[PDB]
């Protein structure tokens, strides 16, 4: 997260960190006791044994509850940057309570409204290209950018109906490498998307691009 601030305990009861080969890798969201939502590109085709999830902590390295993966299901139409969502099943069930809870999902068919505020969180880099990553969770609030404006930035065919965009025109606030898969929520703390891709991090006139929960709810509902 670039331009962010520290998350507080209980800000995102459902957020999980996803480590790979013992290092930072991605974020995700706990949907229920044995299911995590993340970006497909975080997991597709990689050895599943390399991943560990941690829930219930602001830290990616300590605290909370951990689990390995039992299975991975990528959206059947995942291709390039499109339809960048996956469902992870956990070997260890994670009960709600305390600072752990399950995400509330955006309604099927919903699309975030341009100009509305959204909050993204993660353990990713704090600068484009940064090698260090914070131990504790960061968050940033950014407005939703219309799909038309986002297409002006990236190209008409690059931004599909299963993506939405968010960021500030002058840059400075964004998700970045290592934030992929983690949550973007609306102002009510409803899960509207997962961090997916963008052109660098926090650059002027290049919005962050997010996989849309609203658009992809049919897939989520099938396998959750």
């Amino acid at each position: 997260i670039v331009g962010g601030t520290s998350a507080s305990a209980g800000d995102f009861p459902f957020i999980v960190s996803i480590s790979r080969n013992g290092g930072p890798w991605c974020g995700g969201s706990l949907l229920n006791a044995n299911t995590v939502l993340t970006a497909a590109h975080c997991v597709s085709g990689y050895a599943q044994s390399g991943f560990q999830i941690r829930a219930g902590s602001l830290s990616r390295t300590s605290g909370g509850i951990t689990s390995s993966l039992s299975s991975v299901r990528v959206h059947p139409s995942y291709s390039g940057n499109n339809n960048d969502l996956a469902i992870l099943k956990l070997s260890t069930s994670i009960p709600s309570g305390g600072n752990i809870g399950y995400a509330r999902l955006a309604a099927s068919g919903s699309d975030p409204v341009a100009g509305s505020s959204a909050t993204v969180a993660g353990w990713g880099a704090t600068s484009e290209g940064g090698s260090s990553t914070p131990v504790n969770l960061l968050k940033v609030t950014v407005p939703i950018v219309s799909r038309a404006t986002c297409r002006a930035q990236y190209g008409t065919s690059a931004i599909t109906n299963q993506m939405f965009c968010a960021g500030v025109s002058s840059g400075g606030k964004d998700s970045c490498q290592g934030d992929s898969g983690g949550p973007i929520v609306d102002s009510s703390n409803t899960l509207i998307g997962a961090v997916s891709w963008g052109n660098g991090c926090a650059r002027p006139n290049y919005s962050g691009v997010y996989a849309s929960v609203g658009a992809l709810r049919s897939f989520i509902d099938t396998y959750a």
